[PDB]
């Protein structure tokens, strides 16, 4: 069976997200680093075992893939698609490589990010760096519990990992990232009951609103999608708050993994373009996307052997 | 005793340092916030007891003191004094208020910073915001253990808290802050033995170099000061690493507390201006100060009663 | 393919056992709740991950099964069989649903019980509610370590989960519950050596008595059974102390899971009715059963699909 | 004089045990009082330092006069019933209180077992509640409970008898009330309406500002200043308890103070109201079913019996 | 106040006891080490804060004192006194320096012992080295909880620290050490009830036997001493199991601290020589002392100032 | 289907290594103990769950195998082979049984060792007993992080457990032990950069030296082996510091598990006898082997019958 990267991580309370572009002439430096990234993860993480829980998931974009590798492409790999909705826009922003670094402490994240970027100096240009922290009750910046309905165990493996449908790339996954900034002043002007109608769950107790009260333009309603067979199509999310109080930046860094980007893209279309029953996802009236990128995260074997 | 602020905190692995200036006309809003800052610390922190260990130490600058308060001044309060050394310079930068927020996790720090700045919107201008994290074995960004010779218990209390020498302000302290950025490329070009000669301690085991090998221009040699009495003059430090990998910013946020600023200032003069046997502290050949401010941190009761 | 409930839970230090009967006309309300119980476990539990270790195992009795479902019954499902021994009696008491709620803290158990019962009030009548706690170093109220010879890993899965012998119900299990009250005054009148002879293991060190000295009417001797094939027949137990000091109630809540009730029932026959060499299990001279019920705990997907 | 462990660290489990002393049980009770600290160490030591087991023992007014002779604590009297226009604070029997706290219920239970084992035949149980911390220091109404308790020296000064009653210095006065909540009614309010009842924000536990906090909120009525301008404070360690099958959801209130006058003033304001408030709105969702007052002596008083 | 050494340590589960004699000419090397031992404790321990709980208490014997220092002697310092009882003997063995090193883990103790002995190589001869480990429920090698009636807080300070009675040495203490080996086969041949009679407390529950049933020759009876003043005379103990299974060595390392050796010496006389009602402490019928030494542990400032 | 011993343990910070020989006539006592050793592991360890992490791996040597059992032998079981290198020597020393006892605390290790040896008194002679302790940041006595490149998960199972190649013994493993003593004075005389050249990794950050700067006689270079197919051959190690400051003994107790001893033996030959590019492993210039033994650790089911 092929060994995936640590897409299915334990719960972690710190993350660094690093998105870079590859400069002209930097391909070979990048390739050497890809073949060492797992050993750097162990070097930095081992001595903090077992509670460190350091992992790094490395992703490669569509245009970058063609620069770095020849042969087969993953079937679902394409550039992030801009969505120009009637009201809200999901922008596409440049990104060749993603490093999704997670641990139980920010310092381990930082130490590994330092080693990675030290090897890439002069070959890449940083496009985004976010230092994320979880709130202590798994809450996000809007004050709701964030992650509750993620799949677990076998159902998670089936939702996130490429299998026999693209056998050369089995054990990989597709990651979509978007950095969101929130209008907290507007959000805090809503009553709790109104906020619950935006999200689709109760705020304090995290119980889902019943089908007869949950609005069609709530976040939970629009991101619930069923496949041909009547079964739910699922993604795995690990959204992280971030911010700066002096600049009034209060953010959610969205990351979602799926076996095929189509699932994630369907959810995004429903959110931003709307449906017959819903103009758009009401969460977007308090949340603005400022980045958007899609990456393929190969199996760990693929990175080692190259 | 009067009740001090939580200057002598347990070890905490996260901090936010927030420095602001008070805008014209902002004084009343600031005074209201000062009288409520202890209750905001409890509101954010109590529910995370006992692990959260959230505390906020609030400091007031010399010029701000004059704008905010009627009567007598703490004896040692003055603006930070610039040191113009033959090679290195300690700059003075603006700062009216300091919020030194510490906890076992960054989210609690952020939540308290958000509430404080929410109340001060419109009355203050942010000057500096640093999100600090401790490395896992109390190391700083230069790879050395940082904190080892801090005083503890009664010796700490005696070194840090104003007493009978200034009885109206008993239970306060004086905080000096400087944000330092490091030249990591240069530092990593030294051998370990050369780095040990700069600091004055062994890198891996943190054992002090013996008196016959410790250079006169090492950091430990220059920041060891004896008073008239033959006794050691001590400060309490809680230096925090910070940075950004993409911008190549690797930093130490220095903060030192003492019962009189003279102790801290003597150490700084020795570092920047040197002595008979040392041109300057060798740590400054790898460290540039980009801020410098001095604050008085009053007793908790002083702030409550406004 | 089939996902069991969390029968094989990590060690947890708190539990709630809830046994109810279904009132006339309550079947529809019960069926709606069964399809949502996994959702409620996530809503309460997710925000306390990963330490909370909250789970709910839901079991259905023989008579209730026929009221709720039509089509196939699990092969082994029948009402608990009363054992009328010459001295000791194992009573059968009413029970249609079992909720076996476990966590590392009681509040999570209570919160989930509250949500379940909130949905069912008006449809069910409570018959028993016990709040269990871990007592020292995995000890029970008799002062002996309790759980030592439980199977683990693969052997646990094979002992507890229905497989190919009843393929429509694969991934389920059978739970037997009995609430026992102890005569502590009588028990504490025995010497430690005499107590060890009752149980069959050493009290302080939990070392099993050798074959030469272990009495045939000890608890360990009577609950050790080999099948026709020479191999040990095993169950999985998660007995919990409970009590009330003012009422002088000191109890053990017995729960045992097995892939077929015949294993558990054989152990019970040996305990209450005896063998050629042993009149009854000596533990029963200090322990009285006041409830007795048998439940089938279906695979998690069986409940989801209602 | 060494106080009992009235000022405990935060603990997540408690047992509250209230008993009456049967006719003729006085001598058995006195022997147990002189050993209770030894039993606390015997049960607790092996779980140190995380166990944080402690037992505070209190004695009621009528019981005091049966057990001891000579001078009595200045403020010791039976709990005073409050018969308000709407709400009533009842007085219920109780001679001895054992307030047992730890980081785990088993330690509490083990110590309660040893204490009651020694008292068998001399006392009759009146109340037994097994309390648990609920999430992030929340109570059964879903609000953080404990936030404005005093700490450190301010706590010592609010709770321990001193020079005002020198023979009993180092003691304290405990008031207990068991409350049951009408959760269905409470959950019918919006969050904003619940915040108006309590006087703080629900999710963030920030106090409402003085211009929106109602005069009949819980925080408004239990804030009291003395003649000299300073806050009169008590130390509380309220614990949730309940039973899901009986629909019983409760708060076990316990408040310590250096004189019962402080606690009693707060209770009068809650139950009988003020010029601007008919009663504490929390009582529209909360019914007291017990009420007792105890003196908790200095530890050396108990040792020397 | 003077600063005492860490005689009153938190509970620690590992220890190293080192006893050495000072060779001919070794005094200067020893004096240098004594003035640095507090800084070695910080160097090894600080980076393992807060869990490490590393400390070192350094003690000096009667003969050694006169070689190392001139001026005043502590009033109670003398060589350990052999007690030649009718049956049992408390032996005296050589020792000039004691290092009592404690932590939550053996490796930290070892690291500090390595640095100390590294500095003393060539100046001292090792006499004893014991690596001690506590059992997980504070039990000793005999299976009883060990530590229960130690004083705590103010009562401990008053029992252990020299004060105004010898003001030049205020903040010091006196340590007695004895290494005991046990006859485990004999001990394990007793019933639990018989063992309880030897100790004076219940084995499982650690409740003291009542005055009416506790034998006069039990350990607890003989080590309970009242002074002329009516009050209990107390010491602070931190006994540690040690051993080697291959050599059949199972031991208790006794260490007891007191403000004057007379308290400890009185207890030893009662144990070894007996009383009117007791021939000797019954624990000695299962325990043989093979070392015996007495040390003065000075205040920390005394050592720093050399 | 066959249940291995706890060869793949979580990280543990304490260990006891116990090596014994079986005396003449002691075979029956040993066989009885082997059938009970897993139940002793549970008796001592269950009550210390979940933090205790106590396990015992039991190994049997080649000559002992023939005394205890007849029928099939594991295919790879033979006595440890002495290596007489031009400079350094790997000695073979006697040992019939190995008990590799691990936990989060030394007391649990000792408690289990006591029970095991209690049952074997009179039947065995101890040859070695080592009480190991890991440093807090997974460092060894040389100050380097130790364990970093061990395999994990499925790669560990595939490297360590006997499978279809020897189906009667599937689920077993082969353990090689060597006790090393270090010359710490010589080691501490090297600069950090020189130490890094001996090991092959950076000391502070544990990052491997790049291929173009890593010396051919570094420890990491010589213990990296590829098989016929070009894939890496791996072992699982759990090296433990030990020592005595008074006797100036500072040691590493090496234990390596592998599905066949050939892998471990190839690494040893490279270390002691060298290659075309390297006279020997530079770590041996600071480390002397004073024991050497090889054991088969059967599947747990094999011992239970
Ligand atoms: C500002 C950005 C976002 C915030 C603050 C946010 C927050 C939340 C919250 C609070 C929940 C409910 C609890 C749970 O995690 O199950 C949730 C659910 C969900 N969100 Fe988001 N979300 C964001 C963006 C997105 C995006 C961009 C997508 C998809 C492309 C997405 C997909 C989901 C899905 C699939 C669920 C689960 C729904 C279900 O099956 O119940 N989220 N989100
Ligand atoms: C770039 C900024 C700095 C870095 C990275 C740094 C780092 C260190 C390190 C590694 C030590 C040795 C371990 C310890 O005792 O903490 C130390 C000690 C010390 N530093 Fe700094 N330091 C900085 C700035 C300062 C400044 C600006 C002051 C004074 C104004 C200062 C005062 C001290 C003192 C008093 C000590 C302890 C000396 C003693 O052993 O008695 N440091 N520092
Ligand atoms: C008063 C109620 C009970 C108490 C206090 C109790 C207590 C114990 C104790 C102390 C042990 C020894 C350690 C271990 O758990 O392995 C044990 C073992 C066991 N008990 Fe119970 N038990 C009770 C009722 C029952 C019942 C009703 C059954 C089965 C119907 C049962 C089945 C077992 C089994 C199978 C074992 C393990 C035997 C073996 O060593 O293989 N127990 N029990
Ligand atoms: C003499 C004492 C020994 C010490 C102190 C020691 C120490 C180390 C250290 C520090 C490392 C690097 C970090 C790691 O991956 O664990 C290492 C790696 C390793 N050691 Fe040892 N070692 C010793 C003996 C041995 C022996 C005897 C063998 C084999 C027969 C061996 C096999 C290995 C292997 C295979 C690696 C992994 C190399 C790789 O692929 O990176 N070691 N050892
Ligand atoms: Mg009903
Ligand atoms: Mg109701
Ligand atoms: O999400
Ligand atoms: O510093
Ligand atoms: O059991
Ligand atoms: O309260
Ligand atoms: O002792
Ligand atoms: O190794």
């Amino acid at each position: 069976e092929p060994e995936p990267q640590m897409v299915l991580s334990p719960l972690t309370s710190a993350a660094i997200f690093l998105v870079v572009t590859i400069d002209s002439g930097g391909e070979d430096t990048v390739r050497d680093l890809l073949s060492d990234v797992a050993s750097l993860e162990r070097a930095v993480g081992f001595r903090a075992q077992p509670d460190g829980r350091l992992s790094c998931v490395t992703g490669i974009g569509s245009e970058a893939w063609d620069r770095l590798f020849s042969g087969a492409r993953p079937a679902g790999l394409h550039p992030f698609r801009e969505l120009d909705g009637p009201v809200h826009r999901a922008v596409a922003t440049p990104g060749d490589l993603l490093f999704h670094i997670r641990a139980s402490r920010l310092d381990l994240c930082f130490a590994l990010a330092t080693e990675i970027m030290g090897r890439l100096r002069g070959a890449v240009t940083p496009q985004d760096e976010v230092h994320g922290f979880k709130y202590f009750d798994e809450r996000d910046m809007l004050g709701f519990v964030d992650g509750t309905e993620n799949p677990t165990g076998a159902a998670a493996r089936r939702a996130v990992l490429v299998g026999a449908e693209d056998p050369a790339f089995a054990g990989g996954s597709y990651a979509v990232v978007q950095k969101y900034l929130h209008d907290i002043d507007a959000w805090e002007g809503l009553s709790v009951e109104a906020q619950e109608r935006v999200i689709g769950r109760r705020k304090m107790t995290d119980v889902e609103l019943s089908d007869d009260v949950k609005p069609a333009d709530s976040h939970v309603a629009l991101t619930s999608v069923t496949g041909p067979d009547g079964s739910d199509l699922e993604i795995l999310r690990d959204n992280m708050p971030f911010g700066s109080v002096g600049r009034e930046e209060f953010g959610t860094y969205f990351i979602g993994y799926a076996r095929t980007p189509e699932v994630t893209e369907t959810m995004l279309e429903r959110m931003f373009l709307g449906t017959a029953s819903a103009p758009h996802d009401r969460i977007l009236d308090f949340s603005t996307a400022v980045t958007g990128s899609l990456f393929f995260t190969p199996a760990a074997d693929f990175l080692e052997d190259l």
